[PDB]
């Protein structure tokens, strides 16, 4: 009756929202994964999808990743990702200064990108592997 994407990562599983449209720039340039669409794998790079739930609209952030639909069901294994939703003040400010630091003297902006997956997979780690304890 609709479409299921659910996004996981190599370190665990992030969760696994509805859907009705999904359209966001692939190798060819344009992606579009929607519910009756077959069975099929295809290739993401480091960038963000947009989510058509129904009314509403639900863009994440994901970095370099895999993305395979298959009977109302997408599987994004990433690397490292986050949502916009979960974001907080402290970690733009953290991220913003460690940036500066690892310019300043560390690598160049390779650095940042490490870093930048490494803490996204921290994130979901944290909130998947606490997500709720009794």
């Amino acid at each position: 009756m609709v479409m299921t994407v659910r996004v996981i990562a190599p370190d665990k599983t992030v969760w696994d929202a509805p859907a009705e449209e999904v359209i966001l720039p692939s190798t060819t340039g344009q992606l579009g994964i929607l519910s009756n669409h077959a069975p099929l794998l295809t290739a993401l790079e480091t960038g963000v999808m947009r989510v058509r739930q129904d009314r509403e609209w639900v863009a994440i952030a994901l970095m370099g990743g895999f993305a395979e639909v298959e009977n109302n069901e997408v599987t994004i294994l990433v690397n490292g990702a986050e949502r916009g939703d979960t974001i907080d003040p402290q970690e733009a400010q953290q991220t913003l200064e460690i940036a500066e630091a690892n310019l300043r003297k560390a690598e160049g902006a390779r650095q940042k990108i490490e870093a930048n997956l490494a803490l996204r997979r921290a994130r979901t780690r944290v909130e998947a592997s606490n997500t709720i304890s009794s």
